[PDB]
């Protein structure tokens, strides 16, 4: 390790820090030396993270949805970091939205992961993007195995697939300005995103206006036995959340950061893996569990 | 091949027939026996299909990002098609949006091509699934080399990521009905799609209101120099759009249809292959060509 020098001199704004990963990055590099520019959702996040943190760090309120929003905080970002510019970006906000088999959505349910995801993401980017250019510095993007393999229904896959691709075409765009950029793709982690009990609560929401003929193929208490699989192998979640912000700490302070970071070890000698593999290997694997229809030629 | 049997009864839907691959498509299955159902952007793209066609074949006219349109047409299939169900759906409408660097961009740059190519894509899908599910028949999705490595700048490469994300999520959901769900990656083909004047005029809008500073570091006539390499090697250009149609024909007739067809031989030897590498070696290959920028110092 070569790292970077004159850590305490860098900027890093990171999106999403009330919770999960974007608050323990914050903490962290605090704790280093950066200068955090944290951003949270709610003030109740904020207030909370300043309260843990040094005078180094300050906290703003942003919703990366919010297009205004985002204008004004990185018109703040600007004037504040001034000729320094932005060494860091690290887009970490996300949301899961809505989970369940394709057949019982609308096109509305697609909408708000693809949003934060990816849209929210995208803006933040490209309102900051000049002042990493000044600071010759990094973009870090928060994928997902999810981005790789696609786990279940709803616009989470999609959005984070996009989020791929994206990433992609901010890298090769800005390697002539000597900017690096990494995507992060975590396995699956304990944080507020994904709660069984929540995404239950979304299922049952959905079922009571399903039509007559899905509830039939799929069974009443498909969503009971669903929440007996989602249970049934919630052991191999991770509960490190470091796993990850190590990651981003090597993006923000090699001189050679990876332009894709792998976090968890399933995620690593398996999944990712197998992310490679044609259709007929993966559904194999990923079908094993899926819970029965009760009358799947009820069609 | 055991292909299927009786195809003089089997329905198929496709999407954007105006011009290109769903044009074909539609004159080719009409050709073959199908029953198309012939969907159209415009009027005058209509007729002109069906004044080639047989009296077998339907247009319809459907904006794919019209979700009242949509929904009426999803009604129509439904009563025409009765208990017979849709044997089969190709989902083929889509755009190019604008290409062009992402520090070039706002977020609204990249809305177009997500809502034709993705959300377009989704909400035909859904509005369609419950007459699939009743013929136990076929979903088509038209991808891209584009929707696994990224070409460049823009919403395209994002939608068509999405896309495959989609897709693989609609067919490990489907597994259980008895649907089959088929993605189709071509390469570069000569249709309406993308057009390298097209291309050249939109940059050109951009460029009228860019900042200052981007136009320093990319330098007068950066554009020029584009539209001279866009020619440069257009050269590799399929002509052969029947190299397309004959995958969709594949996905539709096989009692064995593939997960994923790639259409190309460039596709299917060099870039799909490519697709798999880590970006140290794609990134090398792809900037090859890329235009120096005139001050990329100028942050
Ligand atoms: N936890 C996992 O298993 C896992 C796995 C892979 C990827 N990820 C990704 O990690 C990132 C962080 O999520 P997490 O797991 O820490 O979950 P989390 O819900 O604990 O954290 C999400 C953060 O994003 C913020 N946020 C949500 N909507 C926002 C909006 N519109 N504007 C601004 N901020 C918003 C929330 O306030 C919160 O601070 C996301 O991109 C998620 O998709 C998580
Ligand atoms: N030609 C290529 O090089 C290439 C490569 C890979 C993938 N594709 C994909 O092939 C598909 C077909 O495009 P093409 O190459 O034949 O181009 P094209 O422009 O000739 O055909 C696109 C078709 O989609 C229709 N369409 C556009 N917007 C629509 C909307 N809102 N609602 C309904 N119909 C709409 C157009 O009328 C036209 O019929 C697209 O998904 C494209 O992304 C093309």
């Amino acid at each position: 390790q070569l790292k970077i020098a004159d850590i305490a001199d860098k900027y890093v704004f990171i999106t999403g820090c009330d919770t999960g990963f974007g608050n323990l990055a914050a903490r962290t590099f605090d704790k280093k030396g950066f200068r955090v520019i944290a951003a949270c959702l709610t003030e109740s996040g904020s207030a909370a993270l300043k309260a843990k943190t040094s005078e180094r760090l300050h906290t703003v309120l942003l919703d990366v949805t919010d297009p205004e929003n985002v204008k004004k905080t990185a018109q703040w970002v600007k004037s504040h970091v001034g000729e320094k510019g932005l060494w860091g970006l690290i887009n970490n906000a996300g949301v899961l939205g809505v989970l369940a088999p394709t057949d019982w959505l609308t096109v509305d349910d697609y909408r708000e992961p693809i949003e934060v995801n990816l849209f929210g993401l995208i803006n933040v980017t490209l309102n900051m993007l000049p002042l990493v250019k000044k600071a010759r510095g990094r973009v870090i993007n928060v994928s997902s195995i999810g981005g790789r393999l696609a786990f279940g229904g709803g616009g989470y896959t999609p959005s984070k697939y996009a989020v791929e691709g994206f990433n992609d075409s901010l890298r090769r765009d800005m390697k002539a300005f000597g900017v690096h950029v990494s995507c992060i793709e975590p396995g699956l982690f304990k944080t507020e995103l994904a709660d069984p009990i929540k995404t239950t609560e979304k299922k049952l929401a959905i079922w009571k206006h399903l039509s007559p003929d899905i509830k039939q193929q799929y069974g009443e208490g498909y969503i009971e036995k669903s929440l007996h699989r989602l249970k049934s192998n919630t052991s191999s979640v991770n509960l490190d959340l470091s796993l990850v912000v190590g990651c981003m700490d090597h993006a923000l302070t090699s001189l050679f950061p990876k332009t894709r970071y792998i976090a968890g070890k399933d995620a690593k000698t398996f999944w990712i893996p197998l992310s490679h593999m044609p259709a007929v290997l993966q559904d194999f694997l990923l079908l094993k569990q899926k819970v029965e229809l009760a009358n799947p030629k009820a069609v």
